DNA sequence: GTTGGATGGTAG
DNA sequence: CTAACGCTACCATCCAACC
């Protein structure tokens, strides 16, 4: 069938432009201040003005200030962005209820009887992208492929406000010439561990023989590469369930006593069983994040729901769990709640 | 020797 | 305080329970 691809441009920038349009054409960048110090924290995102000078999301605040000094420094909003995303992802809903909605910026249609042709997909792409940006004032790419891999590509490909058509020759062409690490799934750690392999594209998979590949990678990605460069690979457009919803915060200061970190805990508690409106989680993991940036969680399986009630407690004796089990400084800490009913 | 649970890594 | 927030899917690993 034939697959469309939507991600919307520098997102929580973009939409800080549509909310405030006199930051069109110039730096912004939307950052979360974490409290710890004046302008701690790390940058979310960034408009393609201030990407290019190499202010991109993770690196922190500071980094881009000193690179960027008089650009917009915007903090974090993510229910508005949310709202913008949940608004988009309802429009896109009436061009095909097969949605897959992947993430807060980016969703799947399969629009396989609603056009004909590739070329009818195209022109349906450019309605889509019209009526976003007409609607909601945002410009997004549209990647349309026989499926979500190869139309996440194309929209990798034409942002930002791009369209771009991967029709079945267009595919088979990517496969020898596609750097492996453009591959959606293909990380810097993945990219480095193929390099040692000689594979550079798709292509070079089918050279190697699967044993050493899972010898790598693990049996998974290895699956991946693999049908998806003898162009099978059909995974369909799934509505999208919720698994684990979770937040973490950070701390004034890392610390190792159980007092000052319990109201982090909490905050986080709070904010998580908010967002998980309805949904009955039976498990509980409280993650922390140390001093030196490993992150660790202790967690707990119910054979019943989570209240509350037992989320605060359980996660204080997770939390002390992880105290005792690991040396380290506490810098972030947090909650993730799976295993809902 | 699968399925579930706890914990950690990877990637977008 | 001294730079590194935030989120969630999927997978890997280990190991204990177990049909
Ligand atoms: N807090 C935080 N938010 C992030 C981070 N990476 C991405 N996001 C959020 C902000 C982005 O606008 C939004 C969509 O992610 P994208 O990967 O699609 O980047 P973005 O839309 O900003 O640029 P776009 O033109 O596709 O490239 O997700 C991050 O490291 N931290
Ligand atoms: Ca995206
Ligand atoms: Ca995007
Ligand atoms: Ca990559």
């Amino acid at each position: 069938g034939i697959v469309l691809f939507v991600d919307f441009d520098y997102f929580y920038a973009q939409v800080e432009e549509v909310l405030n349009p006199s930051l069109k054409g110039k730096p912004v960048v939307v950052c979360v201040f974490s409290g710890r110090f004046e302008d701690s924290g790390a940058v979310a995102t960034a408009n393609y003005e201030a990407r290019k000078f190499g202010v991109k999301a993770g690196i922190p605040i500071v980094e881009a200030k000193k690179i960027l000094p008089n650009a917009v420094y915007l903090p974090m909003r993510k229910e508005v962005y949310q709202q913008v995303s949940s608004r988009i992802m309802n429009l896109l809903r009436e061009y095909s209820e097969k949605i897959e909605i992947a993430s807060i910026d980016e969703a799947y249609l399969d629009i396989s009887d609603k056009v004909r042709d590739y070329r009818e997909a195209y022109n349906l792409g450019l309605e889509i992208k019209n009526k976003i940006l007409e609607k909601e004032k945002i410009t997004v790419t549209v990647g349309i492929s026989k499926n979500k891999v190869f139309a996440k590509i194309a929209a990798d490909m034409a942002k930002p406000n791009g369209i771009k058509v991967i029709d079945d020759e267009e595919v088979k062409r990517l496969i020898r010439e596609l750097d492996i690490a453009d591959v959606p799934g293909i990380g810097n750690i993945t990219a480095e561990k193929l390099k040692k392999l000689g594979i550079n594209k798709l292509v070079d998979t089918l050279s190697i023989e699967f044993d050493k590949l899972k010898g790598m990678i693990g049996e998974a990605k290895a699956k991946y590469l693999i049908s998806l460069a003898r162009d099978e690979y059909n995974e369909p457009i799934r509505t999208r369930v919720r698994k684990s919803i979770g937040r973490i915060v950070t701390m004034k200061r890392n610390s190792r006593n159980l007092e000052e970190i319990k109201p982090y805990l909490f905050r986080a508690i709070e904010e998580s069983y908010y967002k998980l409106d309805k949904r009955i989680p039976k498990a509980i993991h409280v993650v922390a994040v140390t001093e030196d940036l490993d992150i660790v969680s202790r967690g707990r399986t119910f054979p019943h729901g989570i209240s509350k009630e037992t989320a605060y407690s359980e996660s204080v004796k997770l939390l002390q769990k992880i105290l005792e089990e690991d040396e380290r400084k506490i810098r972030r800490i947090g909650v993730r709640f799976s295993k809902f009913i």
